[PDB]
RNA sequence: CGUUGACCCAGGAAACUGGGCGGAAGUAAGGUCCAUUGCACUCCGGGCCUGAAGCAACGCG
């Protein structure tokens, strides 16, 4: 059950593994500071998070069209699976 | 590690206190093998190899 309901942050999986933690920070900013103000990345390669970002945006609205753009997008050989966060991040709560 | 300073944050009328901020450390980070598809924000799986830096200057290790 993908998460649906709108958020100010997106979810990301599925991504490559290998890239080093700035690498990945700059890149994703790259990609999606397009859609609106980005008031955070989360990126860590511990075990549990490893292959997933969180990218925190000021408006809802650039969440979503930041979502529904760049989804399934290759990013590093790899599709981006993108939902909202379950939960808000702590800067927007 | 010391001294004398710079700048940012919290508090304080101020003096100043606490942190950011130095030998930190075999740490952060990195390469590889294995493992892991994972909703977090207080870092952080395991093996082998490698490996830094406070913001300035001097001094000392
Ligand atoms: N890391 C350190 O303690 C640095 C000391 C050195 N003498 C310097 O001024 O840079
Ligand atoms: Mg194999
Ligand atoms: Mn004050
Ligand atoms: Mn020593
Ligand atoms: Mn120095
Ligand atoms: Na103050
Ligand atoms: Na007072
Ligand atoms: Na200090
Ligand atoms: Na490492
Ligand atoms: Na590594
Ligand atoms: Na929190
Ligand atoms: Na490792």
């Amino acid at each position: 059950v993908p998460e649906t309901r709108p958020n100010h942050t997106i979810y990301i999986n599925n991504l490559n593994e290998k890239i080093k933690k700035d690498e990945l920070k700059k890149s994703l900013h790259a990609i999606f500071s397009r859609f609106g103000q980005i008031l955070d990345i989360l990126v860590s390669r511990s075990l549990k998070m490893r292959g997933q970002a969180f990218v925190i945006f000021k408006e809802v609205s650039s969440a979503t069209n930041a979502l529904r753009s760049m989804q399934g997008f290759p990013f590093y050989d790899k599709p981006m699976r993108i939902q909202y966060a379950k939960t808000d991040s702590d800067i927007i709560a």
